[PDB]
């Protein structure tokens, strides 16, 4: 604020003063210069929301318009629809409507300086139309957005046709989704339903009846016809503005729902046929997870173009669709007859026709070989040869050698190395492996997970659990994307972007149906491990943690007065340390407050995100400390959706806060950056619950993912489905209590020690 008003006031005497100007600069020049400078702190100060210096602007932008006649030049247009966005921005929408539309009528968009395009213009109109209600849905259409259309003048890339395709795409959606509409096509439905079953029953009076049930089939007509061109509209403007400019790109998400739901109406597949070759690819390359999984060997039209949009997406990016061919081509889900036949062979068809072709032809045996020897290393468990919590030089072991010498004849960049999507479609600057430490460590299990290293050509360390056994890496590598997108919608508000407010991320990468390439977070330590060496380190006169494990898990079948009483008892002799943390890795004082304000941060956020989407199996064993940024890291993500309140004993706490977690707070223990953040976060969440659904329903036509918990995993944890988790997601997302009031709920309960007493033993909520 202080340099942009110190601008206007520098712009504006600088217009004033004739003879302190240079010889070729008319007033002309300055005064144009000064409404732009204006012009330009208007729309930095509507996003930070100051009311005030937005109305202190558009009045004083108001006031030189006759100064400007004046001079020659014509500015009537931008600063009287600077003055009507002041107007929406304060509530005043009939007012700003109306204003707009007098821009419209009596001016010259054409022959004037500070430009202004007649479509942004009519496309601005029919947005403020619809938000206000203020015209029927029919003529918004008619006057607003086809006009909009029509200005564009067969223009079909930039900034400006971006913005009127995605409108006229949004709006046709909105019309598709209407809950009128939808209640009138079903009245129709049942009324054609009924008189035909009375016509069943008679077999002049079969005759009006069926005059009657002719009507009724004209009307049932009229109305899915109207459909079926909102249809049309929405989906071709969809692929218009994605080909268009890049500022609207969840537009991907929505148009593959939209047209993964219509796959079999033949009339979206020709329109998608029709324009879905001037999209980059780069906007779909991030959904192979869902696109992957519908791939079929059918013959039909939707086919041919999933096919053709796959083989695409994995030979412009590469390092973003291969792992998920040689997955498909390499994954027997099962013997049996159930459809995998479709999705096996079409993606072995894709992957016989990508060893085929010059442009990827280096890479792709690459990535098959080492992937066979990832997975042979995986598989390999001998529990003489590997021997949990040992350091084994990986040479020993026919698979060791067999790994090394394939991974030196084959350079490809780390598997697990998250790679960024190029627009310009050069992955030359991508570090490779360069070679292997000799070592590998062993972690505690019964298929001994082994971390190897990696020494890039770069020089970095890439880390990387091989995991094989029995698990599901799939569940986690969907749910990490679906927390990455959450996060990324945190961006885009002022509150949370101010603070950075966001989650860190990893990388999950399946091989098999029993096999992964986990990223081994760089500098973090385990939270649990932090924690129980400190407990004895700084308190020598507590009881131990393997002894308040036990003596929790004794009174496991006993009655909730006994638990809690046992749990009082127990924490009574347990004191928190997690403060000690801050105090030992950052001995430096503004260094110590900067790494504690970022875990709170962190901590809120991932606590609010993890509420919202029901997470849960958050022990200490899948929280990391990064000891070098104070962040705090959340790993092993597949127990969501409220999937841990069936367990035998549950979970019934939204997010982890126990004494410790809350120790590492400060002094003003959870008041103050906490709850803040945790206001900010939920506040901003409950504005995006539209792209929420939007990132809900895109896992809702993934073939793969799992709603429920298989007792498989359930048995590993402690010793329509689809239709009821989105539900509640989306009631948590209602806007009926205030933010203040839900955190305040949460962290009631979150705390309590009725609902930590009767917590799992494995998950340490003494601690
Ligand atoms: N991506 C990762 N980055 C850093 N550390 C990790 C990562 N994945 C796992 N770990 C740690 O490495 C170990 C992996 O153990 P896990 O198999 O996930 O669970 P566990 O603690 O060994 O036993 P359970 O089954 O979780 S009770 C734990 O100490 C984790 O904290
Ligand atoms: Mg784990």
């Amino acid at each position: 604020s202080q340099i942009l008003s110190c601008r206007e006031t520098t712009l504006s005497m600088w217009s004033q003063r004739h003879n302190l100007r240079a010889a070729g600069l008319t007033s002309a020049d300055a005064r144009l210069v000064q409404i732009r400078g204006m012009l330009l702190s208007s729309d930095i100060f509507r996003f930070h929301r100051a009311r005030q210096e937005t109305l202190n602007l558009s009045t004083a932008l108001s006031d030189l318009i006759p100064s400007c006649e004046s001079l020659g030049l014509s500015v009537d247009a931008a600063i009287k629809m600077e003055a009507a966005n002041a107007l929406w921005d304060h509530g005043e929408m009939i007012s700003s409507i109306r204003m707009l539309q007098a821009i419209d009528k009596d001016s010259s968009l054409k022959k004037q300086s500070v430009p202004l395009s007649r479509s942004d213009l009519l496309s601005k109109i029919g947005y403020q139309v619809s938000v206000a209600r203020l015209e029927s849905p029919d003529a918004i259409q008619k006057k607003y957005l086809e006009p909009a259309l029509k200005e564009l003048k067969g223009k079909i890339e930039g900034r400006e046709a971006g913005q009127v395709f995605h409108q006229f795409a949004v709006f046709c959606d909105e019309q598709l989704q209407n809950p009128d509409s939808l209640e009138d096509l079903a009245r129709l439905q049942n009324l054609k339903k009924g008189k035909d079953e009375e016509v069943a029953q008679l077999k002049s009076h079969l005759a009006k009846a069926k005059q009657w049930q002719e009507l009724d089939q004209q009307e049932l007509r009229r109305v899915e016809q109207t459909r079926s061109e909102f249809l049309k509209l929405c989906i071709e403007n969809y692929l218009l503005s994605l080909a268009a400019s890049d500022e609207h790109d969840n537009d991907a998400l929505r148009f593959m729902a939209l047209w993964l739901e219509k796959s079999e109406e033949e009339v979206a597949n020709e329109v998608v046929k029709k324009w879905i070759n001037k999209v980059p690819t780069r906007k779909f390359a991030l959904l192979m997870n869902q696109l992957s999984s519908r791939l079929q060997d059918h013959n039909t039209l939707f086919q041919k173009l999933l096919i053709d949009l796959v083989y695409r997406i994995c030979v412009d990016h590469p390092y973003h669709g291969m792992y998920h061919i040689w997955t498909g081509a390499r994954t027997r889900v099962n013997k049996d007859d159930e459809v995998a036949v479709s999705r096996q062979r079409a993606t072995d068809k894709i992957a016989k026709a990508l060893s085929k072709n010059n442009k990827v032809s280096s890479i792709w045996p690459a990535i098959d070989q080492t992937s066979r020897v990832y997975h042979a290393l995986a598989m390999d468990r001998d529990p003489t040869r590997y021997k949990s919590g040992q350091k084994v030089p990986i040479k020993n072991s026919p698979v060791g050698q067999n790994f090394l010498s394939t991974m030196s004849n084959n350079p490809i960049p780390p598997p697990t190395l998250q790679i960024e999507v190029s627009a310009n479609l050069d992955y030359s600057h991508v570090p490779m492996i360069h070679k292997f430490a000799p070592e590998m460590a062993i972690a505690s299990g019964v298929s001994a997970p082994k971390i190897l290293t990696a020494i890039g050509t770069d020089g970095r360390k890439y880390k990387q659990l091989v995991k094989g056994g029995n698990d599901d890496l799939r569940q986690d590598a969907i749910m990490e994307q679906v927390f990455a997108a959450v996060s990324e919608l945190l961006k885009l508000h002022r509150e949370t972007r101010q603070r950075n407010l966001g989650i860190r991320t990893y990388k999950v990468l399946p091989l098999t149906s029993s096999s992964g390439l986990i990223e081994f977070v760089s500098n973090t330590i385990p939270l649990h491990e932090y924690l129980m060496p400190a407990h004895e380190r700084y308190y020598p006169k507590d009881l131990k943690g393997s002894q308040c494990r036990k003596e929790i898990a004794n009174a496991q079948t006993k009655n909730t007065e006994t638990r809690i009483a046992v749990y009082r008892r127990v924490t009574e002799r347990f004191h928190p340390v997690m403060r000690y943390f801050f105090m030992e890795y950052f001995p430096d004082p503004d260094e110590w407050f900067q790494k504690r304000t970022n875990y709170t941060r962190t901590t809120a956020a991932i606590s609010m995100l993890g509420h919202v989407l029901g997470l849960g199996d958050r022990h200490g064993h899948n929280i990391l400390l990064d000891h070098k940024t104070g962040e705090v890291v959340h790993i092993d993500l597949g127990v969501a959706f409220e999937m841990g309140r069936v367990l035998p004993v549950p979970e019934l706490v939204p997010f982890r806060l126990t004494r410790d977690i809350v120790d590492g707070m400060g002094i003003t223990k959870t008041e103050g950056v906490f709850r803040r953040c945790c206001e900010f976060t939920l506040d901003a969440l409950r504005e995006e619950a539209a792209s929420i659904q939007t990132i809900l329903d895109s896992l809702r036509h993934d073939t793969l993912y799992q709603w429920s918990i298989s007792p498989v995993r359930m048995a590993k944890l402690q010793n329509s489905e689809a239709d009821r988790a989105i539900e509640v997601v989306k009631k948590k997302l209602s806007k009926t209590l205030s933010v203040m009031a839900t955190v305040n709920d949460l962290i009631n309960q979150a705390t309590s020690v009725s609902n930590l007493a009767v917590l799992y033993s494995g998950w340490a909520a003494y601690a």
